[PDB]
């Protein structure tokens, strides 16, 4: 998670957001899935309600 | 167009349809359509809500 501010002085948002986001327990972020590229070939005619 | 019986005698059947038959006019027959293989595949999944 990441907050972010756009026409905000740090004080304020820091000071806002310290009490209520510091709750959040601690664990370690699981790895990524994986995603290899192949080849493909995908079709479909359209409905024979346009043709 | 071609009559096909199973049970009838063929004297009887020809009297019958001998005149009714016979006054359709001659035409040469078109020459039979085309249609040469060609290897090839079809691929369509149903309709997802029944997966």
């Amino acid at each position: 998670i990441v907050l972010a501010a756009s026409g905000v002085e740090h004080e304020e948002l820091l000071s806002i957001a310290e009490p209520l986001l510091s709750d959040l327990p601690n664990v370690p972020r699981p790895e990524e899935p994986k995603s290899v590229y192949t080849g493909g070939d995908y079709r479909c005619h359209t409905e024979s309600g346009h043709i």
